[PDB]
């Protein structure tokens, strides 16, 4: 049947269909997802006054990225169960158009207002000292749109236009090494002055931002990263995909968030863990 | 089909039909216009208390504007989902009026609230000098009432009715202008007797406003911006016109906000 | 088609359909309602710190009726939705029972609770000199109940039974107009021993007050205004009814509650 | 047709169908129930501060009550608009059981919850005299727990086997008893050492808890009350016995909680 | 029926079906374990400054806790009501898979994410003697993953594989043990130097903890444990499961989080 500039989960669907495991673990990841940002954003409420007025900012901005991947990874979920249904003659899930097709980009938009709040949000905790505030935002911003719109509009040609698809996801990988190099700077700038405790910390946040960030090129790639017909070409690289992305989606920003909470305790002239 | 005084999303999805991209995207953008609103409402409650008690009104109004903005927007995304539905044979999206005909109607009532509370707030950050606070205010929600009321009645006629459609659009535009000139005051009177930081501030208030305000009577003639048969009537129209109203309403309410925000703050007494 | 005890929505739904206009504007204006609820619910918790103590009883019960308001005129919404579907052949909207027939009872059980809530947290604001308070209470809640049990059972039957429509509506006015009388008097000792600011949003709130729930009987009679096949017994009407509820609904409860916490404010010490 | 163990609803749902006002009533009044529970949970929360320290966790447990009385009176509205649709030749709502049969069971399960911390909240308020906390508090979750529980059981057989619904409510009616009979004691010992207003509000609460507590029972026998093939067995007793589990829900759980309120404050030396 | 790696309430609803009672009784209790959280976020959230500051952290671990696993135990109730339809011929719920096939797997991604943080929590609350606070946590974090991990993996073969269900299962019973150890090590630590008070709520914890955490296990064999054809390979043993899981849920999140909380308020200087 003609699908056009869909997501490779909606071919697999129409053609071999989904196993009962295959389709039950999406849905439940793509459900704890959704489920951990909301604790998320509770944990970065009851925890503001755990740190100095100054450093309060970063956990609303913690919230804020909560509510909004709360509602999408939300969106995101609910797509998936609607898009595939079980016949009964074969025992296995197919697509179900009627559902409306499949496609990741609820969790591209996301990404869109999350990346810049996530960028932003380090610096109410850490002190830049040779680099320019303004400066490192207004990278970070527009390296962070372009990165999100090139790969969101790469994504829809993953099936219809390889060329297209791996064209436009150079240019996000471009703007994502852009980003990875101000932020290696944010981190070091951020280490100077402060106690061993906090520079451990911030070592772990660099860790953390640099697995967790390119665990997403790798989502973006899942079904080829075995080559034509290869063993991800299937509701295998399916399931890996939307553990991946989960995965990563709450390491970046969950995670992230917790991480810069315990920054911004150890850098507080009250409180202390 | 007979589709009346309805929106021309849906005589594309009745004739052409939208592609996968064209329905995603839609889909994608109007979910995060809903989702920023959410975002928005707990920006504005948390930093409540980063700005003087006699601010604090400007955060709760832009909290008050959030709610309702969440919903409607809410329901504007759902109007979308369920108004368009894929055909297998040709594998695009066609109008399936089983779920309603699609009208940009639940938006529009949005503005009729939210206008006159995005007017009014900041007058709980800037002090008038010239102007009379209860003469701007009510300049401010007559005009902002008639703009969104005349506006929602021309919407209903983009297909069935361009002269209808253009002479509402133009009774509209009247009031829009009425309500740019009042603003304008309102921000030069705000910059008086204030730091020099604080008229920064006002003066990208002032661009963000003229900027996020202009792109409404752009989405309203987005299918025709093109002239007839031309290139934006049609689905690239429609993602056109769903991301420039989502842009302004993130820009016009959210944006808007967090600016005002920043305002209170240098002009707060304890805060820097 | 058997209809039976239904709103004339139904009847008007059921014969003529409803053109795109009348259907989105209605399904529009009853979304605007519950919109304008919820944030009328954040307004009054935010703003609960904003008056004395002995004040922020009426901001919580503000509140109060904001999230049933919320909850019952959602539901009022989506029955207009789920009740009425586009037929592609004429292109106008037409009864779709399998949604269930349409009924204005979600708002009437909203007044239920709203009405004594309304009518008391008045008497947390202002001071009464010569009326008891549990005497006023027990009066406006008596009168209140009454008034809207009355009008709920009413409203069922104005296609179906016009003389039981007038009849109950009639028995309704009368506990109107007993519930007008006592609010007069607690505006009036209200009034009394307060600043002039004080005094003047106590007579715009009476105004509002008068204006607000007398759109309601308006609301109830609307499809007969006109008289026998006028012009209000149509689509028009339909969409006139939805408007004067949603207005009303929006004056009684959150512009009421603004000018009450405005006047708790003056009487605020702090 | 074959309903086996299904309650009385369905029955009447499957046989004469209802009319509009008994099925749009039903409705409201399911609706208005959850509705109420969310304002309640509000309230409770809002007015926590209104009393000294030790009396706030009865403030507490009564907002606990309303968080998962809205979520259950919600299930249950919705099963009864899921479970009845309008057919368009005879102008009735008849059972539909794609939407499942209806069952008046999410109220129990509520019942379940709530019965344990509407009985332990009031010691919270009240100082006992003779009376050990954890033996009244033992009693009152045993009692209470084993009443829901024969309820439930026996619900299920209310028309499928009128022996076992007797007998089960019967052991039912003994666990109720044995509360009445506790509570008795408490509110009796709550008097003792307190203002006389204090002591008019408990008497008020033992009123308000004896004539609430015994709607319930009243509506587990409703279509039996006016025996075999009586006025009852019928719509007019579906939306009877509907209209008294949301008063008595209403009742037992917010007005109660609002007079323990009101008795916290009366007692609170702040 | 091809039904595949799927769980056995699918086989029992796809040949016996369920009756009236086992259906609703279902649904009733998946409905009351999602209520129980949302009531316990409220509880967590409105005692947090009841304790001291240093203690207030398991508090807020027991309220995030809470809002995931109202999330998915609300998926995991509407995924019953969407996999079984009525049928009118025989009286019967049967499997139908246009509302996809029923799998308790939401409830093991809550698991998921529940199971460190309750192992983590207490350890915020007591103070270790001779263990290393990062030791215990990493032992309590992989064994508690692994153990979540194996038995999500076993579930799917509860019917189709007996074999890989047992082997599974016995893997994930090797980490539970292992949890079991290391919690009883905490627990005995944290009675060192600590009020006789503080002692008896550890005490009863750590029973809690014992019996609550052994109810997954027999819940996870339910369907066997009566033997090939046995009284539980049944409706009777999907009833018995759902309930089990659902006791387990309640006791090992809300109750574990009430008697920490009292723990805290103990050893609170305030
Ligand atoms: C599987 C992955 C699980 C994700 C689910 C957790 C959900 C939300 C975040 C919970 C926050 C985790 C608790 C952090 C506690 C902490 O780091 O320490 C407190 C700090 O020292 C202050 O004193
Ligand atoms: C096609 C391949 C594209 C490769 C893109 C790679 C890097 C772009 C980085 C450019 C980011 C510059 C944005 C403007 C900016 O950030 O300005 C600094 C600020 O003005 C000071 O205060
Ligand atoms: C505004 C940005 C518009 C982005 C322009 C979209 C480019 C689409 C594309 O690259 O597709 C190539 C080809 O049509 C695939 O077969
Ligand atoms: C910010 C920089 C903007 C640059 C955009 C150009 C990238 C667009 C590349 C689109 C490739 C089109 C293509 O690959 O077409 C294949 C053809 O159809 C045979 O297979
Ligand atoms: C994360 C994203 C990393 C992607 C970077 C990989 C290659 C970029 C090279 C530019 C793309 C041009 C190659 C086009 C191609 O390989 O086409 C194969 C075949 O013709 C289609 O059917
Ligand atoms: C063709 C369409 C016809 C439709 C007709 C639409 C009429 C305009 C509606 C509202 C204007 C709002 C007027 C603003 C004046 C408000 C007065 C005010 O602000 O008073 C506050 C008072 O001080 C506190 O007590
Ligand atoms: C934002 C709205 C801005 C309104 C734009 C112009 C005002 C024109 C006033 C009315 C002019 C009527 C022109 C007309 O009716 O044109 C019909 C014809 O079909 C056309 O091609
Ligand atoms: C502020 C008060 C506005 C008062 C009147 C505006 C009425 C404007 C109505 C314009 C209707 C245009 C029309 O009727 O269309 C002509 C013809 O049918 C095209 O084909
Ligand atoms: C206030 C309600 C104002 C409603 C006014 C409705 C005006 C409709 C209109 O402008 O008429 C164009 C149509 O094509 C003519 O048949
Ligand atoms: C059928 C025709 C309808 C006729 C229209 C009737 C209008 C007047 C109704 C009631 C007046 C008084 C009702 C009072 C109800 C008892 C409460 C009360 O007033 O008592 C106060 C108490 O003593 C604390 O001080
Ligand atoms: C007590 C009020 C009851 C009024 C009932 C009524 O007016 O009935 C009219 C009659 O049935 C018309 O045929
Ligand atoms: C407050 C905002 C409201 C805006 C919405 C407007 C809805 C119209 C409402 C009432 C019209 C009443 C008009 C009545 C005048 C005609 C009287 C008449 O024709 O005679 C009566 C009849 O013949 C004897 O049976
Ligand atoms: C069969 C009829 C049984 C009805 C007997 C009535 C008393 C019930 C319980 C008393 C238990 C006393 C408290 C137990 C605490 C544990
Ligand atoms: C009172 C003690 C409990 C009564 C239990 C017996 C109920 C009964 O007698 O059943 C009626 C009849 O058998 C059904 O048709
Ligand atoms: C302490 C709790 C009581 C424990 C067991 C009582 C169980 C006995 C109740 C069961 C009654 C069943 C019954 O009455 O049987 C119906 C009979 O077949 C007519 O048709
Ligand atoms: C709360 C639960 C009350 C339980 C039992 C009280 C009823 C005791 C009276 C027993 C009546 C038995 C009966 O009425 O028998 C029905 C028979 O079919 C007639 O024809
Ligand atoms: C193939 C079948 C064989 C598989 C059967 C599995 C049996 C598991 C038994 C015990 C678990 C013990 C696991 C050890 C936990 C290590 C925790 C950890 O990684 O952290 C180190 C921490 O610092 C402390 O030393
Ligand atoms: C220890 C950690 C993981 C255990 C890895 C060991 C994997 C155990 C797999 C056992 C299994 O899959 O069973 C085979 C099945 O019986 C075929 O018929
Ligand atoms: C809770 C977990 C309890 C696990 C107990 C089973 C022990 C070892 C697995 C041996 C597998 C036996 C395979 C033969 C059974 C069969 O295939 O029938
Ligand atoms: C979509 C077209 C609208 C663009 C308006 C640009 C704003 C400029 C006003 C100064
Ligand atoms: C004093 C104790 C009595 C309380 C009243 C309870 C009455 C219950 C009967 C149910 C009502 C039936 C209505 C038809
Ligand atoms: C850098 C990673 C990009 C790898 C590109 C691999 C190209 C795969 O090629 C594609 O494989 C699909 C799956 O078998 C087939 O369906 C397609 O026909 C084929 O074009
Ligand atoms: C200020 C912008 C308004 C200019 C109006 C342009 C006139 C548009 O003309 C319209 O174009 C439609 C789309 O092709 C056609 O379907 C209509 O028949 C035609 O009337
Ligand atoms: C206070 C206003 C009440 C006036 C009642 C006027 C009588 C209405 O008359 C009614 O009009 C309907 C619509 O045209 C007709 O369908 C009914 O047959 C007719 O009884
Ligand atoms: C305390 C109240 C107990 C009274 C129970 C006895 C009444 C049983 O009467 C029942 O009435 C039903 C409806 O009319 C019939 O369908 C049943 O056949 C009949 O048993
Ligand atoms: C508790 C761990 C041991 C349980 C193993 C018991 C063996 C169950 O055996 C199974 O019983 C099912 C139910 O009757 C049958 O349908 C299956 O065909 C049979 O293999
Ligand atoms: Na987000
Ligand atoms: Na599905
Ligand atoms: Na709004
Ligand atoms: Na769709
Ligand atoms: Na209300
Ligand atoms: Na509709
Ligand atoms: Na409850
Ligand atoms: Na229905
Ligand atoms: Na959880
Ligand atoms: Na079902």
């Amino acid at each position: 049947q003609e699908l056009g500039n869909a997501n490779f989960e909606n071919f697999i669907g129409a053609t071999e269909g989904f196993s009962e495991i295959a389709y039950q673990f999406t849905s439940h990841i793509l459900t704890l997802g959704y489920a951990v940002m909301l604790a998320g954003l509770l944990y970065f409420i009851l925890t503001i006054k755990n740190v100095d007025k100054k450093f309060q900012m970063s956990n609303i901005l913690s919230a804020v990225v909560m509510v909004s991947a709360f509602l999408l990874l939300y969106a995101q979920a609910q797509n998936w169960t609607s898009s595939f249904t079980f016949n009964e003659e074969v025992g296995r899930y197919f697509l179900d158009p009627s559902g409306d097709l499949f496609n990741n980009g609820y969790r591209y938009l996301n990404w869109l207002i999350d990346v810049p709040m996530l960028l932003f949000q380090i610096l109410f905790v850490v002190s830049l000292t040779t680099s320019k505030f303004s400066s490192v935002r207004n990278q970070f911003w527009f390296s962070g749109a372009m990165m999100i719109i090139t790969g969101y509009i790469g994504q829809f040609y993953e099936v219809s236009n390889l060329t297209a698809f791996l064209v436009w996801g150079a240019i996000s990988s471009a703007f994502f090494f852009h980003i990875l190099w101000v932020m290696k700077k944010v981190i070091n700038e951020g280490k100077e002055g402060i106690s061993p405790a906090g520079q451990k910390i911030l070592s772990n946040i660099w860790i953390l931002f640099l697995i967790s960030w390119t665990l997403y090129p790798g989502a973006y790639l899942m079904p080829y990263l075995t080559g034509v017909d290869g063993f991800l070409y299937s509701e295998d690289g399916v399931m890996a995909r939307q553990l991946v992305y989960t995965i990563a989606d709450v390491s970046s920003k969950v995670i992230y968030g917790v991480l810069l909470g315990n920054l911004a305790i150890t850098l507080s002239k009250n409180k202390e863990l």
